[PDB]
């Protein structure tokens, strides 16, 4: 497919589907989620990373200007996503 980018679009309608449930964000599904969140981002580049996943967090909420375009596919996502980053990475590594 080539195409790297309809990917990462499928898990906002992951994590966003989560939401829907209103699970918690350290729910196994969504921090499974979270496992394949990671692991779908380091596949593309680099690899085992949780501080560079938490990195990401920042963007999620931190600069208006990601933050911003992020959320603008629905709101408050961007905040709780910050909140399943690093649930998934405190059970790895507080």
């Amino acid at each position: 497919w080539q195409r790297i980018q309809d990917e990462a679009d499928e898990l906002t309608r992951r994590f966003v589907a989560l939401m829907d449930a209103g699970e918690p964000a350290d729910s196994e599904g969504a921090m499974d989620a979270a496992e394949d969140h990671r692991q779908g981002i380091a596949r593309n580049h680099y690899d085992c990373g949780y501080e560079m996943h938490t990195c990401l967090g920042e963007m999620y909420v931190s600069d208006e200007r990601f933050t911003r375009n992020i959320d603008a596919a629905k709101p408050g996502l961007a905040a709780y996503m910050r909140d399943a980053i690093l649930a998934n990475a405190v059970r790895h590594t507080p």
